[PDB]
């Protein structure tokens, strides 16, 4: 009843920066060829939405946030065979056109059709399927989650377990699966080694998780907000420290901890003197340090290189790592089969409509991931 | 006749910066416990050691450098195993005393005796062993091989092939090792790849001859003196770019000869602008950047940190990544079995006598490595 139409609907449009997400309708136009239309069912509250709010992620405005979420298939556009209506299904971020040089390497994941480079705000044929009083509006990262209907291209949609709760497995298209593979793919985490994590919101308990699966003997969580200590411990860490509680700066704290440095360390913050703060604690000689959290835009940091040249190595990585659509499915179907925990990292719940209330939350420190149900 | 006394000897003192080294004599002290006495026989003109000169690399003055050499053991003190008098040897700049974290991890090879991270000039035991004319002289990176004569703890020394040619294999010692294992080792260069390489002294083509054993497809080397390109062609450089040619950035130039980035990129020179060029120019995705030069005394470099978000890996090593006692005789017995070759880095052989003729060629941009024999 609704295939070939446009779709009025309510979505979370962001007009301006660092002002509440306006709650109205808008026009979501049918999918074009090799383009899907998603009925959402949930979707997380991610800093990185918020970097859009606050100027740190610079993409074009107005736009539809949003990007980590699960729904299901309302259409198809013509040429499309990787899903069907009624499919469930996750907006990935990253695209995985298969067909890119780095889709056809086996390590590489930051497919060059993404959206982050060089941000255009558009389906990949460089246009909008949003119109808002009138007015097109911008897309996000291929994505744009904060609306009961979107629409993406084929190379940013996974097909995923019919059986999947949505309202749990939508933070498999980002935060956990950014976590966790950020430790165990992008890392390569060892058996008893000594990690320290820079930042214990959704996605640093995420790391955390991936570095107790890897099997780290020691896991130390880093954040200035002690109130987050206590999940921390429970998803695997084994001491945590507040750099406001000690005179030292505390990368020399988790160099004489460690007893010369981490083996891995990780940023999963986004502040420029942090990165470099991770990259100091781990060990001069074979330490590894990986850079997730996102830096204020085009925004330079200062470092000294011999930091590298004793045989540090240092890497950063989009989404843990992972190929999107090869991955996304495959996790899913882990998370079923109890191989890892969503649960520690929902601490609220809210209806779509009380989107404003959820970055309240995220902004006073007080929540981890608030889902938002539809 | 020597062992157990003093030994008056010619030596290469640098008093102060900026100056010529004095050929003039020295005393030389016998080895104390776990200390070798070495008659040098070889020893290379490395860009290092003009680093001490110009006081882009500090460390106590007055000081007798060198560090790239071969000799044989004169005597040795109370409790060494390892050596024996009349054994050729290769004193070590980075040591491997076996006892260490980094000695006992399989990766790392800066190991914590080294005397790079905090100089002090000395030996082990924090004393000096040379005088000249009634003032003590600092050591240099535990070797000091500018002079005829001189000691080294045990654990900065290796035996090697007693058949070995000591005016060859000196290099073994500093420039081949440092570039062929940044390749072999620490970029872990794979075959079909493309490289490029940034410098082309004797460190850079010794990464050209890595890249090329690793079965690289396409090896870019890049120097402002154009007159470096003929050698580097022929130890295996696919192409050869001067930046100066160009209008654009290098960084950009590469990323379209290469159809988006390379696999693999050095810095072998020792210049923060080029530290982050040779970074830029790998693929966002899935590159890996090496440092190997040697950068200004604590200057920092300044990056934009959505160059590793994006998936490269950045890392740097000293001396290839080699653990440096249990590698070096092998890569003697590599060399005596044909499997590389060192007389394409090898434009110069002078006697000792002539050292700073020998550097004169160096900042000249006239030779590659000037071996002096004593
Ligand atoms: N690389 C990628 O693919 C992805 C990156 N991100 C980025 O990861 C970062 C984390 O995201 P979330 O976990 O959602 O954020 P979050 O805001 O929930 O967590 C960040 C934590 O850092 C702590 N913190 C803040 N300043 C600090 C300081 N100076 N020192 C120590 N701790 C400090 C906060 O108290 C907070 O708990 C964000 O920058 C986000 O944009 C998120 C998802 C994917
Ligand atoms: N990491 C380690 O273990 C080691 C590091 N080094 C360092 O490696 C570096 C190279 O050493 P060598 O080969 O002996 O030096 P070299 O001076 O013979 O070679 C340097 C080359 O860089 C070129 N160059 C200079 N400025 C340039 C620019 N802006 N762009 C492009 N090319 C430029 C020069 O023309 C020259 O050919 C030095 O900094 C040295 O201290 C050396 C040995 C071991
Ligand atoms: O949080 C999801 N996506 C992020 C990934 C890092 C760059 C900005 C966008
Ligand atoms: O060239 C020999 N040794 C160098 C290695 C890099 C740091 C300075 C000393
Ligand atoms: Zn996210
Ligand atoms: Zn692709
Ligand atoms: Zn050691
Ligand atoms: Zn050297």
């Amino acid at each position: 009843s609704t295939a070939g139409k446009v779709i009025k609907c309510k979505a979370a449009v962001l007009w301006e920066e660092k002002k509440p997400f306006s709650i109205e309708e808008v026009e979501v136009a049918p999918p074009k060829a090799h383009e899907v239309r998603i009925k959402m069912v949930a979707t997380g509250i991610c800093r990185t939405d918020d970097h859009v709010v606050s100027g740190t992620l610079v993409t074009p405005l107005p736009v539809i946030a949003g990007h980590e979420a699960a729904g299901i298939v309302e259409s198809i556009g013509e040429g499309v065979t990787t899903v069907r209506p009624g499919d469930k299904v996750i907006p990935l971020f990253t695209p995985q056109c298969g067909k890119c040089r780095v889709c056809k390497h086996p390590e590489g994941n930051f497919c060059l059709k993404n959206d982050l480079s060089m941000p255009r705000g558009t389906m990949q044929d460089g246009t909008s399927r949003f119109t808002c009083r009138g007015k097109p509006i911008h897309h996000f990262l291929g994505t744009s989650t904060f609306s009961q209907y979107t629409v993406v291209d084929e190379i940013s949609v996974a097909k995923i377990d019919a059986a999947s709760p949505l309202e749990k497995v939508c933070l498999i298209g980002c935060g956990f699966s950014t976590g966790y593979g950020s430790a165990v793919k992008v890392a390569k985490v060892t058996q008893g080694s000594t990690c320290a994590v820079f930042g214990l919101g959704g996605v640093g308990l995420s790391v955390i998780m991936g570095c107790k699966a890897a099997g780290a003997a020691r896991i130390i969580g880093v954040d200035i907000n002690k109130d987050k200590f206590a999940k921390a411990k429970e998803v695997g860490a084994t001491e945590c420290v507040n750099p406001q509680d000690y005179k030292k700066p505390i990368q020399e704290v988790l160099t004489e901890m460690s007893n010369g440095g981490v083996d891995f360390s990780f940023e999963v913050i986004g502040r420029l003197d942090t990165m470099v703060t991770a990259l100091s604690c781990c060990q001069e000689a074979y330490g590894v340090s990986v850079i997730v959290g996102v830096p204020p835009d085009s925004q330079n940091l200062s470092m000294n290189p011999m930091l590298l040249l004793s045989g540090r190595t240092w890497k950063g990585a989009i989404f843990g790592g992972f190929k999107s659509k090869d991955s996304v499915p495959k996790l899913v179907a882990d998370f079923m089969a109890k191989k890892f925990a969503l649960d520690p990292l929902i601490t609220h719940v809210l209806p779509f409509e009380k989107i404003n209330e959820g970055f309240d939350l995220l902004r006073s420190g007080e929540s981890i991931r608030t889902i938002l149900t539809f």
